[PDB]
DNA sequence: TAGATACTCCGGAGTATCT
DNA sequence: AGATACTCCGGAGTATCTA
């Protein structure tokens, strides 16, 4: 709708500037509009960014989801939903970077009632997001197929790990679902394989 | 002394809330003076920015720069590297998290943004080591053959990016930091399914 | 329009007091607004300098260019010419201090990325103009007219000494344009001609 | 040996040239001589001082390296053209302290500096008179031409002065070097383009 | 859309006290 | 005799609101 022309826009300058250095009216001239449009359908600057959150948050969840029945051995299953996380990450970049920030932005605010309560579902509907990956790693050294390492390192990193690779990959802007994926493929297996004989 | 005693309360402050929404006197009470002799010993803001950009690197530079000729073959001694890499990190992670955060960041002094520049390629410095010894981890190849150009790139944000997640486990000795940082080094070198 | 008479004001302003002591609050009230008017239309105090510079440029350019392009010795076409540039300090002596102090202090004080370069931007149309001074001064030292006198520090002299009669020189309201452009005439033969003969 | 307040005034006035008078902070006049804030405020009363010390040492630069051109035989032209010569040499010598004299009250001022910065404007007009008297005492002597007076002394120091807008530095000539480049500009002004 | 209003936070001059 | 530190304050900029 018209409220994702605004989501569009202020995604991509979250991530060049952030949330503080990122004004308003940096985000009005860029869809097009005055002040008004980003103040008629968003009662707050904080509303802005939460509506991100819940948008992207649910576009990594319905992209990576039916990759958990799916068959397979935990390596084998986990890598299949894995390599489509990094392609999420790659496709939506400005719906991916804003999950790494947050929390940081509500110690600064004096919060009001409805970000609150809308934070909170956000934040443990992550949690969940982590339990996936918390449930799909057991069955690796379930099916004997893992590094039998620390239940809670191997999630806790290896989410810290696929997140961490919006630091360099900027863009393409015409890499088809071939290099992303094949992007993709070395990427979780640079991971999941390590660095070691 | 004094001014360490500031960029201390300066570089974990900058860590806690970030450079935008962390104010000058926000940051002056951590210390137990006024903004006086915060703006006295750095005359800007963004000069105590540059002043822990430029201790914090230089403090992982000297333990993870002694370990590039060592008694070790391609993994141990990047495996050594990446253990007094994410020691410091994990010792000192309000110094550390100034650096990666502070990279994709506005008004800029002449002798700012260069300032800046020559310090943010001296983190490619950093980096240029670490590919280094993946192309001697490889031609004595204890690890894989995958790509240099974007394996190099990634374990290195990829063991940045352990602040994510890591708390700060109060009590640590000399002892507890360097196995705190053994099992994540091979969580993340040796990697899984091996 | 409102934005040319926050245009027009601050150059009243930018000129008179400087670009310090010339506050955002200065240019609304000799407009006749709030300081939300004068951030409405520009991005910043700075982005309004380039507006001003920006103009300013064009409005020499528009009506100083066909001087250069006329029939004429070197001579017939510096008089022409010099009496316009004149006719242009004489008329809008605000927009015309701007393009002195713009390029000293750029590096010991903050700009933007798009801000910095937007100024030495317009600095080449200082010099892209300084061109075609030095492409007519040129047509007369060796073309007949002008004194033998080398073709490089003659522009040096000559711009900037008939861009420094704002030192001087003061508007009385009320003026016409045959008085101005009779006032220019007396000061281009004390420029050209010189004292000797 | 040294003296610390001429040490403060010359690294002040180049400071005041090249920022400003206000994008210069009085920190930033502690770091060009090197020292700290408080070495200012006890030689110095306020940051408006500054400007009348340079101000009033810029003067008794150029007001007196210049007049005796004004006394030195030959015409109206061949003391002018000598007078402007001993001018341009002395703004490429003192860039800071020169650039203050034509750097000039919209502000409540303290009445004991204000009543010496307008009297400082005082000895300004006080030097652009020899200009008046020599560019008068040759119009009509023949070795200048006929010209409004009152113009030829405003458009003419006002030349001379804007020199400054490219003049940046050389500090490897030395004055008979520096004479010439003077002497190229003064032939432009004095003599002219068209012939 | 067009501004007005509130308010913060950065930086600087000036002053007070200590070195 | 300067240094160090504090205090006061201006004003640029940005968020929210109101016509």
């Amino acid at each position: 709708d018209v409220k994702g022309r605004i989501l569009d826009a202020a995604a991509d300058a979250f991530m060049a500037r952030g949330f503080a250095n990122t004004t308003i009216d940096d985000i009005a001239d860029e869809v097009g509009a005055t002040k008004g449009l980003i103040y008629y359908h968003f009662r707050s600057k904080f509303d802005i960014f939460l509506a991100v959150y819940e948008d992207g948050m649910r576009r990594v969840r319905e992209r990576v989801e039916p990759h958990s029945t799916a068959p397979g051995t935990g390596h084998q299953r986990l890598e299949a939903m894995s390599i489509a996380h990094l392609e999420n990450l790659m496709t939506e970049l400005g719906y991916h970077h804003v999950v790494h920030q947050g929390v940081r932005h509500q110690d600064s605010t004096a919060l009001k009632v409805r970000q609150r309560d809308a934070l909170t579902a956000l934040n443990e509907l992550r949690r969940d997001y982590e339990r996936m990956f918390r449930r799909v790693i057991a069955e690796g050294i379930a099916d004997g197929s893992l590094r039998r390492v620390d239940e809670a390192l191997a999630t806790r990193t290896l989410l810290s790990n696929l997140n961490a690779v919006d630091v360099w990959y900027r863009k393409i802007e015409g890499q088809t679902g071939e290099e992303i994926r094949e992007l993709a493929s070395q990427v979780v297996d640079m991971l999941i394989g390590g660095l070691a004989d």
